[PDB]
């Protein structure tokens, strides 16, 4: 057992490690997103920024799980990064819906890792997600309801002047 | 009687109060557009920062009404602030034009105020509605007219885009 | 529903709209105050000020609230904001000890709140009341504990030297 | 009882002054260790120094339960602040390891008083516990750790060289 | 025996081992006073800050005794810091004499640990006396004597008035 | 086909996808050295700084991939970053090995990609190649090989005492 551990159970370490594969899946969607957009054919250069930010966000939230385990004497078990459901997904529109998907996904998994942490009795756990994860996660979650909710009164997929003035007021 | 009053009827002190309440009410009419634009499924981030700023300024103009309430030595006698008749508009251009009657029902109160100090032949509170209120009231009904002008021109509120290209370029 | 809504209970809805309401409450109490001490036949200037900056912070309160509500994909219903129980409290120690009351009130709304959330495992609605309420509402209450001491230790209500000595010392 | 006291149990009184007084005995400790460095026959000044900041940072911590103590409306309780369990040290190593767990221990308290707070549904008191004692403990076990970990692989105790590079490259 | 210990009679180690102890002692009494003030039901906080500040300067004073026991060659023997003989004092005038008894009670024993010095022919130890503690016994005395005066001739403790007044106007 | 795609090979195509994989796997193998040597049993933090850097100049090589994918009208197929080798080292100098032999095989994977580009007289693909990755991949492959010879000439992985000097003197 490592020196500095204390009110660390397994099923915690466990569910960090799970949550670091997350963050770093998340963070490698957001990627392939962001190349995406990056595309001749798509040239949507300001959505190509939002989600290389989003994506570079995500990397960070996965270091900071990583910091915690190591604070808490945990050991960090790496697994396969998976490779995003899509490679396309023909409009900014769908991609800020699958963000938004992806995003609650997240939530969902930080909210069953506090669940767990307060069923340890895991209070720094708790606080650390708290503080750390859950606003932040809120945040995200807003933001891209509205992109969404913004896209689909201008009229986008269906219209790519829709989507280029998103482009070009929202995310610019 | 309270050793400052001088000149001040008890009818203009009794309507003083009663433009006070108003004042209240418009702000909290103004808080509710607010924040009804801040919402995930409308999110209009600068009508919503508009009406806040209105709020905002119906908020001054009602505490300006209560120092003067003080500095004539009336008695402020507050009352409920009533909740605002709608709690959704479904559209920015129909959150301007209650806003355009709303300053129009305002400005008419002011109007019969400035006639009761009239007749009342209190020159320092014709004065004081006419520095303080009375200009300030036709600029921002004018401000609202152009924005409901605008906004039906650009084909609100069946046009969504049309209602995003105004809050990023008139509101913004 | 709301597409950003996750794990938001309707209980917790209703319960922050009823916050929202009383912080309001709060507020508009606090706003009767300052103007009561702004009256020529109390005279007691930073008592005024002290007690306009207290109706600021209620309303910053309140906003803050119904910024969460839009967060969480909860709809924000507004009710009526009921006049304050008193228009008079012929004395600054009888509205510091009003205003200790008042803010026990609220906080103890909060904390039936935060017991809600934690029943409906809603961590961060948890985490958000006690990063921005419950300490908050402990300083204010022993700032208005300290002041209600000092006043009745000084002399007040019987004594107005105490009072406009506490006036130019403690709030100026 | 106190006018400020609200949701403050005689149970959790207790337990923070209990805190108060580990948190003293532990910066006590600290400045042993701190002076013990100091000596002609020990001769390591950085780590003379990195204990009496330990010991500074402990009598803070102790201050900052002594100001919620009065936060809240309990009374402060204050008892012998007993010497340490030790006079002596011979080694870096062993007054790193000794602090590792001191720290330790206090964390445990921590955790105890951070269960009792959430017994006695006080929601207050788990936060502040929470945002200003269990990340600090955290981070302090594990730095600890490091510097044990270290010391050890080189070379300490049997090594002085080891323990004087430790003080010029990790705590100067 | 220390390879610097020179002139050093072990009973001017034991006499300033036990000065050591007198000083903590004497800062915990400070802290305790302090904190006292801090309450809700005395809230008296420049008296507050005054006695912190002068448990800090006992700090120091502990501090430099037992550098000067590690210069000397002697070995620094701690004991228990005893409570305050008292948890209350009911008014600032009776906390100012408690800490002008006990600043005249560490001038006493300074003065026997001079006399001691002086009869072991130690004249760095006296000199370290003279120069660092001496003098700042005698004006802290003469300091704590004009404020027990001042309060005294105010009407304290009767009069709450005459210590809200001195914690403004002198330690403010 | 895409609009820009001019004298871009299909093979060309799919070996700068294999690349991308590739330094999105170093990246990776990287991040997890960095965080074995940010454990509290391990406590090299210099080392664990090495590491994230390379990883995240690792991260930027990819991205950099990716962009002349688009810029050359390829597609981007990214696949499954799989999980390193290793998840322990037990030696700085067991992970600058693994470290060298890593940047080798990367080194010899770029070789093949140039050689496939000047097979399919890609000029522009060469170029790019050896103006931002060959010398990139020289300067890592000579300073890792430094790093092994100085460490195993210190006296590593045998002493503790040289990968703490090395962490402190050549990392740090
Ligand atoms: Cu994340
Ligand atoms: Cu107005
Ligand atoms: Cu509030
Ligand atoms: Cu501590
Ligand atoms: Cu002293
Ligand atoms: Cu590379």
């Amino acid at each position: 057992t490592s020196q500095v551990r204390q009110n660390y159970h397994q099923d915690s370490e466990a569910a960090i490690n799970r949550q670091i594969n997350l963050e770093l899946y998340a963070s490698y969607v957001y990627l392939s997103m962001s190349y995406y957009f990056d595309r001749d054919d798509v040239a949507l250069k300001n959505f190509a920024k939002y989600f290389l930010h989003q994506s570079h966000e995500e990397a960070e939230h996965a270091a900071k799980l990583m910091k915690l385990q190591n604070q808490r004497g945990g050991r960090i078990f790496l697994q396969d990064i998976k490779k995003p459901d899509c490679d396309d997904w023909e409009s900014g529109l769908n991609a800020m819906e699958c963000a938004l998907h992806l995003e609650k996904n997240v939530n969902q998994s930080l909210l069953e890792l506090h669940k767990l942490a307060t069923d340890k009795n895991d209070p720094h756990l708790c606080d650390f997600i708290e503080t750390h994860y859950l606003n932040e996660q809120v945040k995200a979650i807003k933001e891209l309801g509205d992109h969404v909710t913004n896209l689909r009164k201008m009229g986008a997929p269906e219209s790519g002047l829709a989507e280029y003035l998103f482009d070009k007021h929202t995310l610019g």
